[PDB]
C-alpha cells in the first residue's frame, strides 16, 4: 500500500498544504515565488509505498476555484494569475488536470515538489487585502487520493 505523506484530515477532506506567496504592495517588480509547505511539517508533500519495488504514480493539479489559476480577494473583485510547476526552474508546468509521471524511490518518502510563480505586475494596482485560491491535487497509484492546497497572497500598505 501507498500513502500521501504530509497531509492532514479536516472535515472529510484532505489538506495537503499551503502555497504562500507572502506580502507585497499592489504593484511589484519581481517574480513572486512560493513552494507548497505540507500541512503536517511544512516540507514537501510525498509518497511512501510499502514493499521494496518502485511504484508508478501520477500527480495532477486542477485550475483552482476559478479554473484559470487566479487568486481572488473577495472584498474587491480583484484577481492575480499564478501557476504551479514541478521544478524550481519552471520548465515543467503542472498542466491543468494532466498527470505528471513519478516513481517512488525504494524504501523512501518520495517528494512531490510544487513550485508557484506570479509574474511581475508593475502597471496595474491590485486592491489591498487577502487573496486566496484552493487547488485540488490528485495522486493516482498505477497499481486515489485528492487533497487541497491553499494558495495565499497578501497585498498590504
Amino acid at each position: 500500500g501507498c500513502t500521501v505523506g504530509g497531509s492532514q484530515t479536516e472535515g472529510n477532506m484532505n489538506k495537503f498544504g499551503t502555497l504562500n506567496f507572502g506580502k507585497t504592495s499592489g504593484t511589484w517588480n519581481n517574480v513572486l515565488t512560493a513552494e507548497v509547505a505540507s500541512a503536517a511539517t511544512g516540507g514537501n508533500i510525498s509518497v511512501t509505498c510499502d514493499g521494496t519495488d518502485p511504484v508508478d504514480f501520477t500527480v495532477a493539479i486542477d485550475g483552482g476555484e476559478r479554473t484559470d489559476r487566479t487568486l481572488k480577494n473577495t472584498a474587491s473583485a480583484d484577481v492575480v494569475a499564478y501557476n504551479v510547476y514541478r521544478d524550481a526552474a519552471r520548465t515543467n508546468l503542472y498542466v491543468v488536470n494532466q498527470p505528471q509521471q513519478f516513481t517512488t524511490v525504494s524504501g523512501q518518502a518520495t517528494a512531490v515538489p510544487i513550485f508557484g510563480a506570479i509574474a511581475p505586475n508593475t502597471g496595474t494596482p491590485k486592491a489591498q487585502g487577502d487573496y486566496k485560491d484552493t487547488l485540488l491535487v490528485t495522486v493516482n497509484f498505477g497499481g486515489a487520493v485528492t487533497g487541497q492546497v491553499d494558495v495565499k497572497l497578501n497585498i498590504s500598505t
